[PDB]
């Protein structure tokens, strides 16, 4: 599936935090 590229930056801040 698509991964989190494109919050790679600096949006990867809520990416460990998995929320909305």
């Amino acid at each position: 599936s698509m991964h989190p590229g494109h919050l790679k930056g600096r949006e990867i801040g809520m990416w460990y935090a998995k929320k909305q």
